[PDB]
């Protein structure tokens, strides 16, 4: 079972250490706290928050960072270094990256202005990266709600407050042109955008996405507050103006009668935000982890103990 104590003896600053680290990153990148939220996501979406997805490439198996879902989108890796590091100084071969990672993904949202809380702890690292699953579980922009709703049962998220709550992830960060550019021009072969995407919105990101422009582009996933870790995100969606499909359909899918109450819940208020979120964030954090003796306590993240 997990524990939100299991460091209290064997390294009580470890969430100081990260959060420093956290802290000092930001000033340079203000898009951290979003990326390491991310990051554990994509974690978790693989055979559990085992950090699978912090693996390199080595000649028995293909990292997960080349799936469709990471390739030149997941970041903030060497940020992860750098915390495992100063872990390490502080407490030799005891916290594991998967708890470390896990961490950080809640310091993150703290540091941008969300909820605050201990998350349980215990988990250790794969002995493996696996690519192909990552392909597989990772959830797609395209996604209808009923694909959406299936990528989340598949692994261990049966309820749709999992769903709307955790997707409240993008309340905060980036995203390329390449993802929304059907919705803005050619949306399911129909050569029309998308209609549930607003149309004042869809001029805004007409201008930042052109036709033929640069793909690898960014833009906010919250129009209202950008960086900041708040319900805004859901007040967005009842306006249409969910930035990528996947984000609309929970409020606008013809399968939404269950996830439209969640939205206007969270978007109504930031404390019901706030609690679900923790509540979907440790359920997601309690995906098949490795407990015990089980795997290892990985001194580089990057690499199997050898
Ligand atoms: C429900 C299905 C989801 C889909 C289809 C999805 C899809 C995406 C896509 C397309 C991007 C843009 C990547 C890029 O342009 O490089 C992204 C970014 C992001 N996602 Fe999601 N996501 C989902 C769920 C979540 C969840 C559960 C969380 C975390 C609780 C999350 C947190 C983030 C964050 C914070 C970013 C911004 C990262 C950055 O700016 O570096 N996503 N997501
Ligand atoms: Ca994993
Ligand atoms: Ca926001």
């Amino acid at each position: 079972q997990l524990t939100p104590t299991f460091y209290d003896n064997s390294c009580p600053n470890v969430s100081n250490i990260v959060r420093d680290t956290i802290v000092n990153e930001l000033r340079s990148d203000p898009r951290i706290a979003a990326s390491i939220l991310r990051l554990h996501f994509h974690d978790c979406f693989v055979n559990g928050c085992d950090a699978s997805i912090l693996l390199d490439n080595t000649t028995s198996f293909r990292t997960e960072k080349d799936a469709f879902g990471n390739a030149n989108s997941a970041r903030g890796f060497p940020v992860i270094d750098r915390m495992k590091a100063a872990v390490e100084s502080a407490c030799p071969r005891t916290v594991s990256c998967a708890d470390l990672l896990t961490i950080a993904a809640q310091q993150s949202v703290t540091l941008a202005g969300g909820p605050s809380w201990r998350v349980p702890l215990g988990r250790r690292d794969s002995l493996q990266a696996f690519l192909d699953l990552a392909n597989a579980n990772l959830p797609a922009p395209f996604f209808t709600l009923p694909q959406l709703k299936d990528s989340f049962r598949n692994v261990g998220l049966n309820r749709s407050s999992d769903l709307v709550a955790l997707s409240g992830g993008h309340t905060f960060g980036k995203n390329q042109c390449r993802f929304i550019m059907d919705r803005l021009y050619n949306f399911s072969n129909t050569g029309l955008p998308d209609p549930t995407l607003n149309t004042t919105y869809l001029q805004t990101l007409r201008g930042l996405c052109p036709l033929n422009g640069n793909l690898s582009a960014l833009v906010d996933f919250d129009l209202r507050t950008p960086t900041i870790f708040d319900n805004k995100y859901y007040v967005n969606l009842e306006e249409q103006k969910g930035l990528i499909q996947s984000d609309q359909e929970l409020f606008s899918s013809p399968n939404a009668t269950d996830t439209i109450p969640l939205v206007r819940s969270f978007a109504n208020s930031t404390q019901t935000f706030f609690n679900a979120f923790v509540e979907a964030m440790d359920r997601m954090g309690n995906i098949t982890p490795l407990t015990g003796t089980q795997g290892q306590i990985r001194l580089n993240c990057r690499v199997v103990n050898s």
